[PDB]
């Protein structure tokens, strides 16, 4: 069987202000188990910390904040790996540009080293300009994740993907995108979660994202019904994963 897991956060044990008790009992299984695990996120916007209280206080689960590894980590991680100037532009939130901030990276709006694009609820056609100059003067362009779009109450609504878009479409250069599916946050991912990538599994409820992330990289995938892709959706699907699931409590530790 599978001997570590990478987990997807929103939609696989929790869907947006709801509960998925099964997802609840899918980490607290494994860990009673002992099996390693790793919540991988494309959320930027949160820290680690903010992530793991809102765990255990809205939805029953207690982790480690080494078992959360979001795309804001992987970024700064590359960012370092990159080892360019230690300057950056970022448009993003709270949890994105302080980790940054954090790794020693000073904001600079002319030419920065970097110019780094999560999603910002409250982005503005300057920071949108700021950007667009900056990375036509030749800073390494990164997206923090492609996600086209961000579930909430009002609806979908526009993602990092589509501000990386905007961008993409005013420098006519393609931005590195970090998140899943892409394979950045997947080997870092895989390397923090100490297992082969031969025996790590990936599980989520969102196709393009998670079982991509599997698909692309060559990491065995499950995909659970719950959020996302609909079970209506899975006849159709161009790639089946190598297991579906309607619910985590079928799936056999």
């Amino acid at each position: 069987p599978y001997k570590g897991y990478l987990i997807d956060l929103d939609g696989t044990i929790y869907q947006g202000k709801n509960r998925i008790p099964a997802g609840e009992r899918f980490i607290k299984r494994l860990q009673e188990r002992g099996i390693p695990y790793l919540l991988v996120t494309n959320n930027t916007t949160r820290t680690p910390e903010m992530v793991q209280s809102m765990l255990a206080n809205q939805f029953h689960v207690e982790t480690s904040i080494e078992t959360i590894y979001t795309a804001t980590m992987a970024t700064v991680d590359y960012m370092n790996d990159m080892n360019r100037g230690k300057t950056a532009y970022v448009i993003g939130e709270t949890g994105l540009k302080s980790a940054i901030a954090a790794a020693g990276y000073v904001e600079e709006l002319e030419n920065p080293a970097y110019v780094v694009v999560g999603l910002d609820s409250q982005v503005t056609y300057e920071m949108l300009a700021i950007a667009t100059l900056a990375i036509q003067k030749g800073a390494l362009f990164i997206g923090t994740n492609p996600d086209l779009n961000i579930p909430t109450e009002r609806g979908l609504m526009p993602g990092a993907g589509a501000l990386n878009a905007l961008l993409e479409a005013a420098t006519r250069v393609k931005p590195v995108f970090i998140g899943k599916p892409n394979a950045i946050i997947m080997n870092k991912s895989l390397e923090v979660l100490g297992i082969q990538r031969s025996e790590a599994v990936m599980v989520g409820d969102n196709y393009l994202t998670d079982i991509m992330a599997g698909i692309q990289n060559d990491i065995a995938t499950i995909l659970v019904t719950t959020g996302f892709t609909r079970p209506e959706e899975v006849p159709t699907l161009p790639i089946q994963p190598d297991h579906v699931l309607s619910s985590l409590d079928e799936w056999r530790l």
